[PDB]
């Protein structure tokens, strides 16, 4: 009784189970362990969070010259489990062309400013080392989430919570619609 559609809550076993499907559907997703010493007892070391990287973007998500942009970089995604909220979580960390980390303010350029303030936040990884990366806050605004969740009701995708990560990524695209990463890119509907 995940109730992911009713209340939007999943168990750690289901969450970790979901990654198997995500990685299978797209090889870009990989289960990662993170720091061995920071591993969770109730969470399998072999599978603590998903991650996909080296995903470039062709443009930013702001308002500049019609041909301003002219630089390509890469971003890194991560997917952890929040026991408190009991739902899938996603981080966000990028780098410049010189293989150097971007400042928090610069990182925001490739994200909706109206969202970075509330919809998103900056936090340190619970099992990964510094510097700090951007962490999304699920359940914040159920109004927009109801749309992404409503996807399951579309009538395609069975009632398997193992696909929650794929449904979740679609939501994230709305926070980073300028990054061309793999996540089904909408199916049918």
């Amino acid at each position: 009784g995940s109730k992911f559609k009713e209340t939007g809550v999943i168990t750690p076993e289901e969450f970790v189970a979901a990654g198997d499907h995500l990685v299978h559907h797209c090889p870009t997703w990989q289960w990662a362990t993170g720091e061995e010493l920071k591993v969770k007892a109730y969470l399998p070391t072999g599978k603590q969070f998903l991650v996909t990287k080296n995903v470039p973007c062709y443009k930013r998500c702001k308002q500049m010259e019609e041909d301003a942009i002219l630089q390509t970089r890469t971003y890194d995604l991560y997917i952890t489990y929040d026991k408190y909220y009991q739902t899938p979580r996603l981080w966000l960390f990028g780098y410049d062309e010189q293989r150097q980390p971007l400042t928090v303010e610069h990182m925001y350029e490739d994200i909706s400013q109206d969202h970075v303030k509330k919809t998103v936040t900056i936090e340190n990884h619970p099992h990964l080392p510094p510097p700090p990366m951007c962490s999304v806050h699920p359940c914040r605004h159920a109004e927009v989430m109801k749309k992404i969740i409503e996807t399951v009701a579309e009538g395609g995708g069975e009632l398997g919570v193992h696909m929650y990560l794929l449904i979740f990524l679609k939501f994230v695209q709305a926070v980073i619609p300028t990054i061309e990463y793999d996540y089904t890119r909408h199916f049918t509907m």
